[PDB]
């Protein structure tokens, strides 16, 4: 089993460098990208850059390129993720991710668990609602819109409490292994939605559509998916 785990997270101060490291085993590290995401506390998914395998060469997030270094080392089969001149806005958790071996694969099949820091133009993507509250059983439908064309290369993540954002769907209706059958995606251009046709206890999680047409990738804002019992009133917002 494929299994990435970052390390190096700790409390630190302002303007302080630290180097995180992402450990990755069971698999050819050499024919996969690396990535790093973080996760401000209550936050959303914010994409760091990416190290594309074949070529070797490293792409980053404009909100992080000049202070940040994303490297590589296949003999110790480690990714790094140099931080410098931190500052309140790093306070976030760090995810290592790979991204499959295709040059328009883009989306993040495997995570680690994280690594917590403390310090003591891109196409934006526009989800909705922002939260949702929902029952057992209940169809639900939730919207992702680009602001310019992304083709069909789009990707869902569910996002369980203190767990890492996991891959539902890619290329906007092709479900991940391991994804039950009440997962469904549609669309192509700018609107995409998600459906769970009937929810389970599992499902009341945090849904992120991320595109991976173009550099930057980005993110939407996320959807948290509620639970209340049948004889309440739904809310949306």
């Amino acid at each position: 089993e494929v299994q990435l785990v970052e390390s190096g997270g700790g409390l630190v101060q302002p303007g302080q460098s630290l180097k995180l490291s992402c450990k990755a085993s069971g698999y050819t590290f050499t024919s996969y990208g690396m990535h790093w995401v973080r996760q401000a506390p209550g936050k959303g998914l914010e994409w760091m850059g990416g190290i594309i395998p074949i070529f070797g060469t490293a792409n980053y997030n404009p909100s992080v390129k000049g202070r940040f270094t994303i490297s590589r080392d296949t003999s110790k089969n480690t990714a790094y993720l140099q931080l410098n001149n931190l500052r309140a806005e790093d306070t976030a958790v760090y995810y290592c991710a790979r991204a499959p071996g295709y040059s328009n694969a883009y989306y993040f099949d495997y995570w680690g668990q994280g690594t917590l820091v403390t310090v003591s133009s891109d196409i934006q993507m526009t989800q909705s609602p922002s939260l949702l509250s929902a029952s057992l059983g209940d169809r639900v439908t939730i919207t992702c819109r680009a602001s310019e064309g992304i083709y069909h290369w789009l990707a869902w993540y569910q996002q369980k409490p203190g767990q890492s954002p996991k891959l539902l769907i890619y290329k906007a209706s092709s479900r991940a292994s391991g994804v039950p059958d009440r997962f469904s995606g549609s669309g192509s251009g700018t609107d995409f939605t998600l459906t769970i046709s009937s929810l389970e206890p599992e499902d009341f999680a945090t849904y992120y559509c991320q595109q991976y047409s173009n550099y930057p990738l980005t993110f939407g804002g996320g959807t948290k998916l509620e639970i209340k019992a049948a004889a309440e009133n739904l809310y949306f917002q």
